[PDB]
Parts: structure tokens; sequence; C-alpha cells
């Protein structure tokens, strides 16, 4: 499975979009308690994580370090904003695979995740 944890439905509506138009079963979450409940429902192959997570408990950073506590083997790919790079390296040196910033274009998006696949 390939997880999306972001509180901007917008933005999970079209990371989402994208993803199952290139033949990925996509599931979605709005913070850390929803997202940390369908991982161990099920284990997802990738997620998708915002930097912010808006209204959680805990922030994406917050979030990344425990996905990576519990499930070290999981790829984690940040989605961030303009201004947002440095914090971006700091989930890099957390764990997370790679980040995608916004506004960013479908063919990248695939390319991050089918790249983060790859390494298994």
């Amino acid at each position: 499975d390939i997880l999306v944890v972001d509180d901007e439905v917008d933005i999970r509506d079209l990371v989402a979009g994208i993803l199952s138009d290139e033949g990925h079963e996509t599931r979605t979450a709005f913070d850390a308690d929803s997202a940390l409940a369908a991982i161990n429902d099920r284990a997802p192959r990738l997620v998708f994580l915002d930097i912010w997570l808006q209204g959680s408990r805990l922030d994406g950073l917050a979030l990344l370090d425990e996905i990576k506590k519990q499930h070290p083997e999981l790829p984690v790919v940040m989605i961030s904003g303009h201004g947002n790079i440095e914090t971006a390296v700091s989930a890099i040196r957390r764990g997370a695979y790679d980040f995608i910033e916004k506004p960013f274009k479908a063919d990248r998006l695939i390319l991050v995740a089918e790249r983060a696949l790859e390494t298994s």
C-alpha cells in the first residue's frame, strides 16, 4: 500500500489522485492518530507525509520520527512549501527518503514515488 498523510485535503486529493492514475492503491490520513492507525491496520509500502499536519497531536516531523521508530524500513517522503527547505533537510537527517515542494508537477511526484519504492 501507499499512504498519503496531509491535513490539506486539496493537496492530499491531488497527490492520491496522481498516484492512483499511475496504478497505485492509495489510502489517506489527516493527522498523527489517523496515520498511525492506518499503518498498524496494514503497513503501507510508502508514505507521503506533510511537514506541518496542522491540527494534529504530532506535526509532520514528530510523526516521521514515530513512523521511523515503529517501522524503520518504511520509506517516508515529505511534502513541504516555499521556505521550508531547511525543515525538509532536517526530515532527511531524521530518516525521510526525500521531499517534494509545493507547487509540484505530477511527473516529479511519480518519479520520487518510483525511486522510493525501488530501495527495498
